[PDB]
């Protein structure tokens, strides 16, 4: 039964969804870890209590190197702990306004860890539907891990928007294809240095994300092209198996 006296807690890491998140030593045994905390206040008015009992659920329970360990759980009068695999290296979020953009090698290997990742996720009938920058932390050898679960739901089938596919947007049906398509965005955030259909407007990104619309810089390599083009498919159906993703010739040859 862990309370927050079972803790030291340092630095703030980052400012949060609803509530930030500490460097923490347990006082006993010394290990470093994460303290993420919730205000139960902020939750309730959320209405997302269901999707915090899934993430604590899903992230306690799944077992994979490129997924950030959930530990345990407390509470108290005002919050909710969530306590965390400390990830050293922070953010790929910080680390891609850090160097502006990712080269080939550095992207098809963070792709390639975020594939094996989701791909096990999706064998335990577990859908993220949340993925972006900022839930992308980097583990002591630099090695991509999935911070958490999101807010978002998780069920095989279901029904900022620069990382949702045009199915989840559209209020239509979704499911394991929407990681793909996220997948697809990432790939090309992490070459380019911003997500394809970004835009100074909601409304305007609906329309994008919607339509599809987004174009290459020359830069971009033709097999970069062919995998982020594979992956933005409007017709979920048409998007690529991970299986498929982690053999496509691109990331083949410049994976690590
Ligand atoms: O800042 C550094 N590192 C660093 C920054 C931010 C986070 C981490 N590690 C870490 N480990 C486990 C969990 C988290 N969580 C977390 C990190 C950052 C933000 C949030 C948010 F937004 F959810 F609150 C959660 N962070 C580490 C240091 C320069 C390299």
């Amino acid at each position: 039964q862990w309370a927050l006296e079972d803790f030291e807690i340092g630095r703030p890491l980052g400012k949060g969804k609803f509530g930030n998140v500490y460097l923490a030593r347990e006082k006993q045994s010394k290990f470093i870890l994460a303290l993420k905390v919730l205000f139960k206040a902020q939750l309730e008015k959320a209405g997302v209590e269901h999707q915090l009992r899934r993430e604590v659920e899903i992230q306690s329970h799944l077992r994979h190197p490129n997924i950030l360990r959930l530990y345990g759980y407390f509470h108290d009068a005002t919050r909710v702990y969530l306590i965390l695999e400390y990830a050293p290296l922070g953010t790929v979020y910080r680390e891609l306004q850090k160097l502006s953009k990712f080269d080939e090698q550095r992207t098809a290997t963070y792709i390639t860890e975020l594939a094996n990742a989701l791909s096990y996720c999706h064998s335990k009938r577990v859908i993220h539907r949340d993925i972006k920058p900022e839930n992308l932390l980097l583990g002591s050898a630099g090695e991509l891990k999935i911070a958490d679960f999101g807010w978002s739901v998780h069920a095989p089938s279901s029904r900022t928007l620069d990382y949702l596919p045009p199915e989840m947007i559209e209020g239509r049906m979704h499911d394991e294809k929407v990681d793909l398509w996220s997948l697809g965005v990432l790939c090309y955030e992490f070459l380019v240095g911003k997500p394809p259909f970004e835009a100074n407007t909601y409304q305007e990104t609906y329309k994008r994300i919607s339509r599809v619309e987004f174009t290459f810089p020359d830069f971009v390599t033709e097999g970069a092209r062919d995998l982020i083009s594979r992956l933005l498919k409007h017709n979920p159906s048409q998007r690529p198996m991970l299986r498929e993703v982690l053999e496509h010739p691109w990331i083949t040859a410049n994976s690590s």
